[PDB]
């Protein structure tokens, strides 16, 4: 077959379903680079995908990842009882208490970002929004964080994420921003095992520290170091999340009105702008023995490629995904694999992001904040979502003039 890694880099979250559609199924085999690659859409897929007796994560991360966005030797990249006990320390931190904890720091840090949105008479809330997440973050995780040096650590989490799919220049920052946020966890690992840094017991930097392997030895400190900016970045990351929040209380008709009125209406809501938006494009995993599966073929080694955006759209499960509608999450049966846009299957056996309860709740600050706190204005802009860029975002970044908190 021939090898279509432009095309996907030209379509990366409709590239799968759009082929799909065209030939009626919900698999094809295509190539990307080196690898003949099966693309996958759907629930049933999905509870495939999931199946760890026949796919494996080891190997399918791309060394430009690696030196970018996830770093090198952290949890994505394991299997089996090696995965499941590394991924344990990262649910460990997730307690409703512990999230909540996250979700008030939040909203104090955005509320403390206010009068300098003010000030500057019109904001790019996208750009605004990386700093406050960092400080909150870092606050909660045990991370010290200097008030002058909160920026620019903000800019480097940002980089690993938001350059990472950049085919420009700004790939080259994001590397240099991986090599610079490596070595600042690095050494906070130090100094935390030295006791020169007091992270408290329950925070995630303290876990992450002093976190005993299967054969009860620490993590060498780089590989802690990527565990704790597998904390830090995705949680900055919600920067996206959050402005596609802007985004549909602006261009959704009713939406703002019902979360203003409806008790239980902020729930459906940020569940919906999760189904909805595209973010996380795609997982990869190898088939780890031979099988065949609905007609097509296996063979052990098989590069296979998840779409996240697709099945969130897959009309056999929603009938109308195309439509902005929190309200169909009243009918949602909470399926492992039906809805995954932080992944399927279960949490403490799979891959599943553990970042998920931090999201919800973040989301619904920002929700609660942008109907119920903030004053704006939205000028003539264009709002449209950008497909074609890695994360997916509004084209303008969402611009907001005469922002207040006090009215
Ligand atoms: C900002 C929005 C986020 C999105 C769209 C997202 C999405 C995802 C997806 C699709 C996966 C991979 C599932 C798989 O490989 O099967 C994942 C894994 C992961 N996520 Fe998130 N996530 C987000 C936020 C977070 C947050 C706030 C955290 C903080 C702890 C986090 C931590 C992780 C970790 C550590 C993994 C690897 C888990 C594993 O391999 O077992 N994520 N996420
Ligand atoms: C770089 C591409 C693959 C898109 C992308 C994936 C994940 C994130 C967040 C959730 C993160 O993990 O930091 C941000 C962007």
């Amino acid at each position: 077959g021939p090898d279509e890694t432009l095309s996907l880099l030209a379509d990366p979250y409709r590239f799968i379903s759009r082929q799909c559609q065209r030939l009626g199924a919900n698999a094809f085999e295509s190539r990307f680079l080196l690898k003949k690659t099966n693309c996958l859409k759907g629930a049933k897929a999905a509870e495939i995908f999931y199946d760890t007796t026949r796919f494996e994560r080891e190997g399918a991360m791309p060394v430009a990842i690696q030196k970018t966005l996830l770093g090198q030797g952290g949890v994505q990249g394991l299997d089996g009882e090696t995965h499941r006990h590394r991924k344990q320390m990262f649910m460990g931190l997730m307690t409703p208490e512990r999230v909540r904890a996250l979700a008030q720091l939040f909203e104090a840090e955005w509320r403390r970002a206010v009068p300098g949105w003010t000030r500057k008479g019109e904001i790019v809330f996208y750009d605004e929004l990386h700093e406050p997440l960092t400080r909150a973050v870092c606050a909660w995780a045990g991370v010290p964080l200097p008030d002058d040096e909160a920026g620019n650590r903000a800019g480097e989490l940002r980089a690993l994420f938001d350059a990472a799919g950049s085919a420009s220049p700004r790939h080259l920052w994001s590397r240099l921003a991986r090599r610079r946020v490596d070595a600042w966890a690095k050494r906070i690992i130090e100094g935390i095992r030295a006791g020169s840094i007091g992270s408290g017991s329950g925070t995630a930097a303290y876990a992450i520290a002093w976190h005993r392997d299967r054969h009860d030895d620490l993590l060498s400190p780089h590989v802690a170091a990527v565990e704790l900016v597998n904390v830090l970045r995705p949680t900055v990351a919600i920067a996206v999340y959050i402005t596609f929040v802007a985004h549909a209380l602006q261009t959704c008709s009713g939406i703002r009105a019902a979360l203003v009125q409806q008790p239980d209406y902020a729930e459906l809501f940020v569940q919906e702008v999760r189904r909805f938006y595209p973010f996380f494009p795609a997982v990869v995993a190898r088939a780890s023995q031979d099988f065949e599966w609905e007609g097509m073929a296996f063979p052990e080694g098989r590069q296979v490629v998840l779409d996240l955006y697709g099945s969130n759209h897959d009309a056999a499960t929603w009938a109308d995904p195309q439509e902005f509608r929190p309200e169909r999450f009243r009918a949602w049966d909470e399926d492992s694999f039906n809805f995954i846009p932080q992944g399927g299957g279960d949490h403490y056996l799979g891959h599943r992001c553990p970042g998920e309860w931090i999201v919800l709740a973040i989301m619904k600050v920002a929700a609660h904040l942008l109907v119920n706190a903030m004053r704006y204005d939205v000028p003539d802009q264009d709002l449209s979502i950008d497909f074609a860029r890695l994360p997916a975002l509004p084209k303008s970044g969402f611009v907001m003039r005469n922002v207040h908190i006090g009215g």
